[PDB]
């Protein structure tokens, strides 16, 4: 329906000044490993796994290098709540390494 549409803007320019924002604490949730489909819990898949990592980008190029909340926190905060996601981030690089290798 966005596509018929010329331009409407009701209250990938506007992906995030349009939509609401979207706190730190949401990426709690990396913690499930993916599950792929072709190759063979809930299963976390590709594509939100895709749309986490996309927004989570958008914060840290704000943020390191429009948003409201993530802005009004320390910066050595943010540094170091990033950092406490490593771990299960680097499982799901190393998995989507032997996807691609397989």
């Amino acid at each position: 329906y966005l596509a018929v549409t010329p331009d409407y803007v009701p209250p990938l320019h506007n992906s995030h000044a349009f939509f609401r924002e979207l706190d730190i604490e949401v990426f709690s949730i990396l913690h499930c490993g993916l599950v792929t489909k072709f190759i063979l819990v809930v299963q976390l898949g590709p594509p939100e796994l895709l749309f986490l990592l996309e927004d989570l980008s958008q914060k840290l190029e704000s943020m390191l290098t429009g948003f409201s909340h993530l802005q009004q926190r320390s910066a050595q905060e943010i540094v170091h709540c990033v950092f406490q996601l490593l771990t299960p981030m680097c499982n799901h690089l190393e998995n989507i390494h032997n996807y691609f290798q397989c």
